[PDB]
């Protein structure tokens, strides 16, 4: 029944590695490394807990990629948001994506916002309200994390025209200039000696990739408050 938010600490590595596995389910990304990297920059991380009694029920952090260039997980991700683009890109967005990723006039920060389905969606409004202030403070102090001008968000979605898993990222979608979708649905195998197999998944779990300009953020908050208001 009760939720609160704390800075990332070492305590939280396991629960936040669990959430990150749920995002990159079979991806090459080394979530151990990514988790380690988020906790180190505790000056922008928030972790949600419910009131043994210290399990991580969700988390939120922003990682500035252009700034951490060279890094294994950072690399593995940039390589995966491109390789899945090529399978759905039309060859022009593969061109816009690689150029956004390496711009350095406008670095790109990865937004990570993953929670357990338990937690009521309305929590999103405090959670983003807090992140924004953490962004302002880090942009006063010229930290990497506030210098970023593009938000790269990767959303759990699916189609039963598309459902969002967290459900407030829909407001992030309609402001994203470059967007596309890749299936994360696992392929079916021929258990019973057939020529091919098909699985009746009314869900088609997928992952929507979104790039958002930083300035449209203020306007996305405007839609969070009205829709998510108590």
């Amino acid at each position: 029944a009760h939720f609160e938010a704390y800075s990332l600490s070492d305590n939280d590595y396991d629960g936040i590695k669990k959430l990150l596995q749920q995002l990159f389910l079979k991806a090459p990304v080394n979530t151990a490394e990514l988790t380690d990297l988020l906790i180190q920059q505790n000056h922008i991380g928030s972790v949600i807990k419910q009131t043994d009694e210290d399990e991580v029920f969700g988390f939120i952090s922003l990682l500035n990629l252009t700034e951490r260039k060279g890094t294994q997980c950072v690399e593995q991700i940039q390589e995966l948001v491109l390789r899945f683009c090529e399978k759905n890109c039309e060859k022009s967005m593969v061109e816009q994506l690689d150029k956004f990723l390496n711009d350095t006039t406008k670095p790109v920060g990865l937004l990570l916002s993953e929670r357990f389905i338990n937690v009521p969606p309305q929590i999103a409004l405090p959670m983003y309200q807090q992140l924004q202030k953490e962004l302002a403070g880090a942009h006063r102090t010229n930290k990497p994390c506030g210098k970023c001008y593009f938000y790269l968000l990767i959303s759990k979605t699916f189609v039963e025209a598309l459902m969002f898993a967290n459900a407030e990222e829909e407001f992030f979608y309609e402001k994203a200039i470059l967007k596309f979708n890749y299936s994360v649905q696992e392929e079916s195998d021929t258990c019973l000696g057939g020529k091919w197999s098909f699985d009746d998944v009314p869900m088609t779990p997928l992952r929507t990739v979104m790039l958002i300009p930083g300035d449209k953020m203020n306007e996305i908050m405007d839609k969070l408050k009205e829709y998510l208001s108590v």
